[PDB]
């Protein structure tokens, strides 16, 4: 597995540490759209949403080359994968960029240009869940333990990008007084046509049925996991292996109740009460 | 080497093909033998040491005279190098206290004629399908539980030694209405100890004073019990029980099923919990 360590108190990949001063310097354009999350929280669905919001249904463009490809990863530096930081640099407008850092880390000039940002939470249980089989299968991340080792590993905040709490929190306080949209990975799946409106809404495009009902069908879980362009396929095998967990693993709500115990449930509980608003409202504990 | 199970009166027992069951239900009671009845795992080996030192008055010099297995005939019992209970029954001096794990129906007749003290202890489901899961891996007498997963369900189904579960307590719970039954909890038992003994005393009809039921607390507390070589179940043949796959006195805890149940197979234990317990206020009682 590829190292990590500490850059401004959260665990990232060793390179990503090494380019903090390049990252933080990032330079925004007014008409970028950043999509942000904690990882696992619903980053490939929603950035495959907003380009065919954006191209306005074209899925023909969006095939053009894959996920990781099409847009860049802002902190991310990996051999194999390059720097998401110089994939941005060279990528002329219109960009559709992605993060996963906490707010406090998020480069001034996203902040500063007024750029339109996507932040999406998921439930923190569900989102555990899909983190610990992503470490199973992704080998630039630290190596999990046992489900019972990485349930505290993730309840402490030890996992890179920091604490799940800290990073919802963040953001959500952040919306307030910035350019945000602020969504929920389960409102998108239990109506994907309303919350597809309303990033359509927010980005500025005017979308008839037809085209909205064509976004809503290619962005299903069923239709993304079969598309090579959007199912991280094309990950190199040394880093991504698809045998131990697929990245397009289940796609579902509630995932969460086949994992946890119901001690590690009522612990959960007891720490999120403790950390944790409005935003508690968005989520089914 | 695990013991063949087989169906006796419609529930599997840890004993052979040769139909002894007559015998057992033909048992011959005293007026003043005391019974322990239990589901497996519900606190049979607790209630018994709080029982024995009742009896004697706190004097716990006599229930260090022998195991607890040798103490208290265990009636259905009939287990190679283990002997019967039958026998041990009819060999043992009056006054008996005695074992069973039988659901009432088969309960022997002689018990209820001779109106004999019977304290009957269920547990919440849960808990008790956890203590019999690792019982059923450590004891050799009972089937191989499989999985964890698998004996979930196994034990949901009943199809585990003595039968179903619910229908077991709820047997029970509908039979102290009209027989002589002191019907106590687990949790309770746990949560307030003295308050239980007190209200076994006054059952069985001690007198105790204060000091007395202090010293029965002490010593049938978990921590104690678990050290005592006469209450452990240390002394069974090492080729029937393995503490080292678990031992007999393994948590002695309230709660520990949540370490062992997923919100999934919760949900699912609640709603099959429903369905099965519509007709019983046993419900209102049970603490998890
Ligand atoms: N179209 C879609 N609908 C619902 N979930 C999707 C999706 N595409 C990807 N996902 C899920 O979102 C998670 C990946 O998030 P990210 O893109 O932020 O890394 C995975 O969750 P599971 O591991 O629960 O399946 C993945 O299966
Ligand atoms: N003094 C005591 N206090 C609480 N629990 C006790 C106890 N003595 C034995 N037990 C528990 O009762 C269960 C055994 O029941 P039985 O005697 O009917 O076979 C075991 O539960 P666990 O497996 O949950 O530890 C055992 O640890
Ligand atoms: O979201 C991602 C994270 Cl957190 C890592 Cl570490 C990698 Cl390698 C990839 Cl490809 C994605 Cl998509
Ligand atoms: O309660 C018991 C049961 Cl059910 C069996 Cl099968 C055995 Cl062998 C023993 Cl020793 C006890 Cl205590
Ligand atoms: O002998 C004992 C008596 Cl009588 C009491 Cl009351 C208690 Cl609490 C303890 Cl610990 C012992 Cl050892």
């Amino acid at each position: 597995r590829l190292s990590v360590n500490y850059v401004k108190g959260i665990l990232q990949p060793t390179d990503t540490c090494d380019i903090w001063d390049k990252i933080w310097n990032f330079q925004a354009k007014p008409d970028d759209l950043l999509i942000s999350t904690y990882p696992k929280a619903g980053t490939t669905w929603t950035q495959e949403i907003v380009e065919l919001i954006q191209n306005e249904g074209d899925v023909e463009k969006s095939k053009r080359a894959p996920t990781h490809q099409r847009f860049p990863f802002l902190e991310m530096k990996i051999p194999s994968l390059g720097s998401g930081l110089e994939q941005a640099h060279a990528m002329p407008s219109p960009r559709i960029l992605k993060t996963h850092l906490p707010f406090h880390l998020l480069p001034p000039s996203l902040l500063e240009k007024n750029c339109k940002i996507i932040y999406v939470a998921r439930n923190p249980k569900d989102n555990m869940v899909s983190y610990y089989h992503f470490q199973r299968m992704n080998k630039a991340l630290p190596a999990p333990g046992t489900w019972e080792e990485y349930f505290e590993t993730f309840l402490a905040g030890k996992v890179c990008w920091g604490s799940w709490h800290e990073h919802v929190k963040g953001w959500w306080e952040a919306k307030d007084k910035h350019r945000i949209l602020y969504l929920f990975y389960e409102d998108m799946k239990k109506n994907p046509k309303h919350e597809i409106q309303k990033l359509a809404e927010f980005i500025g495009k005017k979308l008839d049925d037809k085209v909205l009902d064509k976004i809503v069908h290619y962005t299903s879980f069923d239709v993304m996991k079969q598309n090579p362009m959007a199912n991280y396929s094309s990950i190199p095998a040394e880093i991504m292996d698809h045998s131990i967990s697929p990245f397009m693993r289940k796609g579902a709500v509630g995932d969460w109740k086949k994992h946890f115990t119901v001690a590690q449930n009522e612990r959960f509980d007891e720490d999120y009460k403790k950390k944790m608003t409005r935003l508690t409202f968005h989520f089914q504990f």
